[PDB]
């Protein structure tokens, strides 16, 4: 969980995802750890960006993170 986790906030924290390499991290760690890896990144990227918005709406990065999450 440990490691599939530094994989996975690495993938986060990026734009246009390489099949390739999403793929190896998929294959790499187990069904329950990828899905959880997953929802950790997710909940501290969210985390993250609601702590960067503390004055307002002004510079929200909540729009990276769904954006992220559609790509």
């Amino acid at each position: 969980l440990a490691e599939s986790v530094t994989e996975v906030e690495i993938f986060g924290k990026a734009t246009s995802i390489d099949p390739n390499t999403y793929i190896t991290w998929i294959d790499k760690y187990q069904a329950q750890l990828v899905v959880l890896s997953a929802q950790i990144a997710w909940s501290e990227n969210v985390e993250t960006a609601l702590s960067s918005m503390g004055g307002g709406g002004d510079a929200a990065p909540l729009h990276s993170v769904l954006s992220n999450v559609e790509v």
